[PDB]
RNA sequence: CGGCGAAGAACCGGGGAGCCG
RNA sequence: CGGCGAAGAACCGGGGAGCCG
């Protein structure tokens, strides 16, 4: 229905929480891209070891090629309610529809966590 | 002073007129390049056959580089009193730093008695 | 019609956080 | 204090006349 068609699963609230905090968290020892553009070049450049979609995207084409982009590149990806909740996440004044953790710093390990639990919705 | 210092030498008023009567005329005939990023690509190219500087460029570094630019590719070089001249004799609607011919078109004879006055002066 | 635009519109690639009053 | 900016600022490169209300 309102969720667009690029938004290929759900991610328990919960999930996506643990999924912002540690996003901004990794800021401090790792390194994210954010935006779509730096988000993209860092998917098709082999560097994303986990990418953020916002699910309000609005116009939904802004985001739309990077789920089937990361499945391609066999880069896990997990969806977020909110392009403000993300560009707060990320440090900036303004919402953000996509980013990329691409260095996991201090972080690997709870990382890896949240990925396997991504898998496991499907 | 009052003129910057790229305007390394005098042009009288019968010839800049004679040169901006001409540079309006090779529109319709030959070609032109309008604009100070053009004009230094198209010397840079080597296919400048006139360049136009206007005397009044204000901040100067706009177009300083041009004339010994010019010498270094063998491109001769006239000045114009007035950018708003050099605008309306290119035919475009806001004022103009710098212009060249690129080609004569039918007025062959006109540049040539131009170009050699312009190497008279100095 | 005004405002802006060759001191470089649109558009494209690089870039990745400031620009303006 | 505002207006704008990750839906991509500044800036570099390509482009060469439109963009806006
Ligand atoms: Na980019
Ligand atoms: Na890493
Ligand atoms: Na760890
Ligand atoms: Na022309
Ligand atoms: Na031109
Ligand atoms: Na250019
Ligand atoms: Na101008
Ligand atoms: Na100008
Ligand atoms: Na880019
Ligand atoms: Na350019």
């Amino acid at each position: 229905g309102p969720e667009a068609s690029y938004v290929r699963f759900e991610v328990p609230e919960d999930m996506q929480n643990e999924a912002l905090s540690l996003l901004e968290k990794v800021r401090e020892s790792g390194k994210v891209k954010k935006g779509t553009n730096e988000t993209t070049k860092a998917v098709e450049r082999g560097l994303a070891k986990l990418v953020y979609i916002a699910e309000d995207v609005d116009p939904p084409e802004i985001v739309a090629h990077l789920p089937l982009l990361c499945e391609e590149k066999n880069v896990p990806y997990i969806y977020v309610k909110s392009k403000n909740d993300l560009g707060r996440a990320v440090g900036i004044e303004v919402p953000c529809a996509s980013a990329a953790i691409i260095n996991e710093g201090e972080l690997r390990k709870e990382l890896g966590s949240l990925v396997e639990k991504i898998k496991g919705l499907q």
